[PDB]
């Protein structure tokens, strides 16, 4: 129908994508590295 519009510039969608990814990812695995960490863990 050509109405797939109202999108946002691939290079700031992609790039946004990957800063949430990236950021979720890290925020994780730092929470359970000093989780484990807490724990007597190395």
């Amino acid at each position: 129908e050509k109405v797939q519009a109202e999108r946002p510039d691939t290079m700031l969608g992609v790039v946004c994508g990957a800063l949430h990814v990236a950021d979720v990812s890290l925020r994780n695995s730092v929470s359970n590295f000093l989780h484990s960490l807490e724990r007597g863990q190395v």
